[PDB]
């Protein structure tokens, strides 16, 4: 049951068009999305401000908690949309909630620890409940990615304030709010993330999927991202022998991830392994939906982003095509599709929505999917940089975007091929990336609810949604493949 859930009126799916579809649902995908996010002036008038639930599904099964992961990719959502509008004030009031909510929960006790703990270690705890209070519950603990998310999501938020309002915030003569300025935001609420992310990086705790334990390369991403990003924001509030701890750190994990200590990088089976350790028990052997995730949400387009493993390595790029491969085999939803399909989460999935059996693909993961072919174009395109394909992934290229024999016809023979900018044969590749993109918007055309709406799941032999209603993830993945589908085909 998912009792709070609020249809957008008297709308239906078109299943005709993709067209016309996306763009009715850039709409419909923010009202399900920002439904599910406490704010005064929302539709989730009564929660506590700044609450994100994952789902309005309070049973079979129940995700109706609030995840410091979940809310902070949800954020990054709400920032692209404040980004690319103009500062709109309603928006920057639900972040700075959000903002004075998540001081709170890092300030409350809980089974993964308190705030004043060895560098904050009660920051690990993946989900309370939705009025603030600590899940006593045995759970996967602790997830060292959430305060990582959440101190790039508020950073961000910083340097938006900073250059779309001139350095204001919007709730500065409320009571309600625990800060008062930029500065107390950076020491009190981004500062303590950060000190847990140095603390714990090389620590055991759960993955994304909150199943195991050990080595996770998404987990170990999104910390470099939050220590390289914050860099410049320590340095503007004078906080400058931090801002060289921050720079030193990311170093070392960039190493950590590209080496043999951190085990990602396998040179063996030429993909990413995103758990190591479930290798050496012989119990996975590494295809994750997380591999391409982790990228995509660590190199947004607006940035100008230093951090490894963009969505063009050639080893994330590997793990794309075979789990792409390995699904497109594994679930009967999947025979009508020649290019795209439905994706899941890692091939040895047994998590049915609601039960263990056999797993389903996922929404997030097919509109994440879409992203892919579409930030590979708009890389190129955008900026007028060469395509360059490493020999890794020929096969990949010359089974869904071109045949790199009408290119260069030794290209067997050489280790790379460079497509220049300008030529016409660029102009192929970065179309093809684009109608590869959206042939994994057509499966979720295909298979979305007819009020718009986005599970966890889709069923593997129909494709009828399933597990938590209105994921809100899901409805942030879905907006975020629209937001890079437009951009791209503003350029042409």
């Amino acid at each position: 049951a998912y009792p709070s859930f609020e249809a957008y009126s008297n709308y239906k799916v078109d299943r005709t068009d993709l067209e016309t579809f996306l763009d009715k649902q850039k709409e419909v995908s923010l009202y399900y999305l920002l439904q599910n996010i406490a704010y005064p002036e929302g539709q989730f008038n009564n929660g506590v401000p700044g609450t994100v639930i994952a789902s309005p599904s309070t049973s079979n099964p129940d995700y109706y908690y609030q995840w410091t992961r979940d809310s902070a990719i949800t954020f990054l959502t709400v920032l692209s949309e404040l980004e690319d509008n103009n500062f709109n004030t309603t928006l920057a009031k639900a972040v700075e909630y959000y903002i004075n909510t998540s001081y709170n929960l890092q300030r409350t006790s809980n089974p993964s620890g308190s705030f004043d703990d060895e560098n904050h270690k009660g920051l690990g705890e993946p989900k309370f409940n939705t009025d603030g209070s600590a899940y006593t519950g045995a759970w996967g603990r602790p997830q060292n990615d959430g305060p990582a998310l959440r101190a790039y999501a508020i950073s961000r938020y910083l340097n938006d304030v900073n250059s779309l309002n001139e350095g204001k915030l919007v709730l500065t003569d409320s009571g309600d709010i625990n800060f008062s300025s930029t500065e107390d935001i950076y020491k009190n609420i981004i500062k303590p993330d950060l000190e847990y992310v140095i603390g714990y990086w090389d620590s055991t705790g759960f993955d994304l999927w909150e199943e195991n334990q050990g080595r996770h390369f998404f987990t170990s991403l999104v910390q470099q991202k939050a220590l390289a990003y914050a860099v410049d924001i320590a340095k503007s509030f004078d906080d400058g022998d931090f801002a060289n701890t921050l720079s030193s750190t990311a170093s070392t994990l960039e190493s950590y991830l590209s080496g043999s200590d951190g085990g990602f990088v396998n040179t063996d089976v030429n993909h990413i392994v995103e758990n190591p350790d479930l290798l050496q028990q012989n119990s996975r052997q590494g295809l994750d939906s997380a591999t391409y995730i982790g990228p995509l949400l660590t190199h947004d387009i607006g940035e100008s982003s230093s951090t490894p493993f963009d969505v063009d390595n050639e080893y994330v790029l590997q793990s794309y095509y075979l789990l792409l491969e390995d699904n497109k085999d594994r679930y009967s939803v999947n025979s009508a599709y020649s290019a795209g399909a439905a994706i899941g989460r890692y091939p040895e999935d047994v998590y049915n929505g609601d039960g263990s059996s056999e797993g389903n693909p996922w929404f997030l993961a097919t509109a994440y999917a879409a992203q892919v072919p579409y930030k590979l174009a708009y890389d190129a395109k955008s900026a007028s940089n060469d395509i360059t394909i490493n020999k890794i992934n020929y096969d990949f290229f010359n089974k869904y975007i071109v045949d790199l024999s009408t290119i260069n016809s030794a290209y067997q023979s050489s280790d790379s091929v460079t497509i220049k900018s300008g030529s016409d044969e660029f102009n192929t590749v970065a179309d093809n990336l684009v109608t590869f993109g959206d042939s994994f918007l057509q499966v979720i055309l295909d298979h979305i609810n007819d009020d718009g709406s986005l599970n966890e799941q889709l069923n593997r032999y129909t494709g009828y949604s399933t597990g938590a209603y209105s994921l809100t993830w899901s409805s942030g993945a879905l907006l975020e493949a629209i937001r890079l589908r437009n951009k791209v085909k503003a350029l042409a």
